[PDB]
């Protein structure tokens, strides 16, 4: 089974899902000077107000907390988009350093770990339908490096200590996604896929300009999670992050000059 470690890290997952050698891999290098200002993408439209989060999840390869989605409560709209999408989940990938965890990176730089809030197209009906639609998803992508904390992620991290293992779950209601978000919503998009296995490409990627800063200590206790089972071999859950893919036939776009 899949994972990031030497033997059945990103380099082998080919074998499984041979769609990773595919023609719009996620991530990929964003060259900042290669990206071409847009003036024809709208301002995205982020509507999270009424959002109902229900859940955290240890699943072994990250943690997830998940949404409501039977609703439109909270919703993804505009920059490149056309139609609403629901917030699913989000979920971060991180380093065992604070000089590498991003997936996506900004002229080669790595940030300390990025966070990727998950949506789905509602015209098709469900999340394991729009994954297989080349539209289906919408993701944005937020970058965090280490400087002072973030007020709105310590809620997250003090829930951490009982999600420590894989399988483990704990309620999670009442988180509020807006505590996440940059001042600015200037973007990067393009057309991708799926970071992990299955690695499907059906994501319109949207990647924020402006990262989040989060403080060591936080970022610390994400370093705390397991990849394990209770009971298994202790082996810490860092470094889940997708190396940068070939842009191969696509042009990143950007929102801002
Ligand atoms: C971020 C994320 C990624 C995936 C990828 C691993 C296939 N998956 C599994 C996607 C999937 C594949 N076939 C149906 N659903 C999910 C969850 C919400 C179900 C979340
Ligand atoms: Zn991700």
């Amino acid at each position: 089974h899949w994972g990031y470690g030497k033997h059945n890290g990103p380099e082998h997952w080919h074998k499984d899902f041979p769609i990773a050698k595919g023609e719009r891999q996620s991530p990929v290098d964003i060259d900042t000077h290669t990206a071409k200002y847009d003036p024809s993408l709208k301002p995205l439209s982020v509507s999270y107000d009424q959002a109902t989060s229900l859940r955290i999840l240890n699943n072994g390869h990250a943690f997830n907390v998940e949404f409501d989605d039977s609703q439109d409560k909270a919703v993804l709209k505009g920059g490149p988009l056309d139609g609403t999408y629901r917030l699913i989940q989000f979920h971060f990938h991180w380093g065992s350093l604070d000089g590498q965890g991003s997936e996506h990176t900004v002229d080669k730089k790595k940030y300390a770990a990025e966070l990727h809030l998950v949506h789905w197209n509602t015209k098709y009906g469900d999340f394991g339908k729009a994954v297989q639609q080349p539209d289906g998803l919408a993701v944005l992508g937020i970058f965090l490096k280490v400087g002072s904390a973030k007020p709105g992620l310590q809620k997250v991290v003090d829930v951490l200590d009982s999600i420590k293992t894989k399988g483990k779950s704990a309620d999670f209601t009442n988180f509020d996604p807006r505590g996440l978000l940059p001042e600015s919503l200037d973007y990067w998009t393009y057309p991708g896929s799926l970071t992990t296995p299955p690695l499907l490409e059906c994501v319109t990627w949207i990647v924020l300009k402006e990262p989040i800063s989060v403080s060591s200590e936080q970022v610390l206790k994400f370093r705390k999670l397991n990849f394990n089972g209770e009971g298994e071999p202790e082996e810490l859950m860092v470094d889940n992050w997708r190396p940068a893919q070939p842009l191969k036939n696509r042009q990143i776009k950007a929102s801002f000059k």
